């Protein structure tokens, strides 16, 4: 009637993880929210791939895969929102330190 409104924009790791469906395929990658439903038929892992990441920040694995610049500027694709404040510092800026010392 006279209205409008889209583009998630910001989003909370809750509304991430309620999307973690082959319909609701939702991620954060770095800070950023993409929707993997977009993404899915893509990929070589799969659509679960992505769906096995969807419901939250994916980043925190997808930063040990160790993805190209070019899948990171692709997602840029399907960037669809952001983390809002309500898990950004939780999420946002992708880190990680672990020992690797193993022999099998
Ligand atoms: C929004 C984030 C993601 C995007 C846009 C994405 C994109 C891609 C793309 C384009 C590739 C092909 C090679 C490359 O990495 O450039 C790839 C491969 C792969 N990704 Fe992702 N990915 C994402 C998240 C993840 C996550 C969270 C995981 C792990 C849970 C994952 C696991 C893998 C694996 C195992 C491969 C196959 C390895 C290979 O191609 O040799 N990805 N991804």
């Amino acid at each position: 009637a006279e209205e409008s409104s889209k583009a998630v924009k910001y989003y909370t790791l809750e509304e991430i993880q309620k999307h973690n469906n082959s319909k609701s395929t939702w991620l954060i990658l770095h800070y950023k929210v993409y929707d993997l439903t977009k993404f899915l038929e893509e990929h070589p892992g799969g659509e679960e791939v992505l769906r096995e990441q969807a419901g939250g920040d994916a980043t925190e694995n997808f930063e040990d895969v160790g993805h190209s610049t070019d899948a990171r500027e692709l997602s840029k694709t399907f960037i669809i929102g952001e983390l809002h404040p309500d898990d950004r510092s939780k999420i946002t800026k992708p880190s990680e330190s672990i020992i690797t010392t193993i022999d099998s």
